[PDB]
């Protein structure tokens, strides 16, 4: 659980795939179970005044490393947004992990992009997967929307292949003042069975994590959950910065690491393997 050289990491997923994937399921297994005995309070998350706030039941975001809105004139439970920080290589709280924003949540994700001077959105998700809901939206579809005090703005588009880049014009009416937000949506989702193909994954995380301008608030991350994609999308973009910084991999204890900040991220074992084929193709891509 050291980090382990790149020549080793690509010996070691030979070993991780042999055996029925055997080796996959005892590391998922190992992440599953590793802060069961921690006691992680989610008390914010449980609390009846917030309970509408969340998009799932069991899915929460613990007490300790929870992004707080700033007090609202009034409420005592106006604080809450199911989002938590969450580490990226050699930078503590690099990244906001958060569930897709329902309609009653709206204000709340934009003022905490807001509050935390967020300029980068990463959306894995689709609106709608497989005749279910998966998020709603929460910018304009053109022009411009207020969502509470902030006023969003949609100046353009870019459609590639994956994904899409949208630019938001976002200001703070009740109040630089005026900023640049860009959202880079995932948009391919296969119909039926699972990625398929780590390279569009890979163009989609290399060029969202670039966007990342010197000296910006956390990186906003969501799915549906927060916890699947988001999590893979961290665990891959923290461990390309990994390699090119130190030639090493540390997968499952960056994992471990990140399961203390936010429950189930990286949620089943087959996001779990995702990371490690999209990891060798990056390696090999010399
Ligand atoms: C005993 N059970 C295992 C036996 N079968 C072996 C097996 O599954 N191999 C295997 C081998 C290689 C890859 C996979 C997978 C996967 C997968 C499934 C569902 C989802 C999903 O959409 O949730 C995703 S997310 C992908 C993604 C898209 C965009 C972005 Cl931006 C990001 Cl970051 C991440 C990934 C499975």
């Amino acid at each position: 659980m050291e980090a382990i050289p790149v020549k080793q990491f690509v010996k070691h997923i030979g070993e991780l795939y042999s055996n029925n994937q055997h080796g996959f399921s005892e590391d998922f297994e190992e992440v599953q179970r590793c802060t069961a005995d921690m006691n992680i309070t989610a008390e914010h998350s449980n609390h009846p005044e917030n309970k509408h706030k969340n998009r799932y039941i069991n899915i929460l975001a613990y007490d300790h490393s929870r992004v707080k809105l700033r007090p609202l004139p009034g409420s005592k439970h106006s604080d809450y947004i199911n989002a938590n920080y969450v580490d990226g290589y050699n930078k503590a709280k690099a990244y906001i992990a958060t569930q897709g924003p329902l309609k009653s949540t709206f204000e709340d994700f934009w003022r905490m992009i807001w509050e935390q001077n967020t300029g980068i959105i990463i959306m894995i998700t689709n609106l709608v997967e497989k005749g279910r809901r998966k998020c709603d939206q929460y910018w304009p579809t053109e022009n411009t929307e207020e969502y509470g005090n902030i006023i969003v703005t949609l100046k353009s588009t870019k459609i590639h292949a994956c994904y899409t880049v949208r630019r938001f014009s976002i200001r703070n009416t009740k109040v630089q003042n005026e900023r640049v937000v860009i959202q880079y949506h995932y948009t391919q989702w296969p119909d039926m069975g699972v990625p398929e193909y780590a390279l569009p994954v890979l163009t989609f995380v290399r060029r969202s994590s670039a966007a990342r301008m010197p000296e910006t608030g956390p990186v906003l991350v969501h799915c549906s959950a927060g916890v699947g994609r988001t999590g893979t999308y961290i665990v891959i973009d923290s461990m390309l910065q990994q390699i090119k910084d130190k030639s090493t991999v540390n997968v499952l204890g960056f994992l471990k690491h990140i399961r203390t900040q936010r429950n189930y991220l990286v949620q089943t074992e087959e996001q779990y393997i995702f990371i490690h084929d999209a990891l060798l193709e990056a390696i090999l891509g010399k």
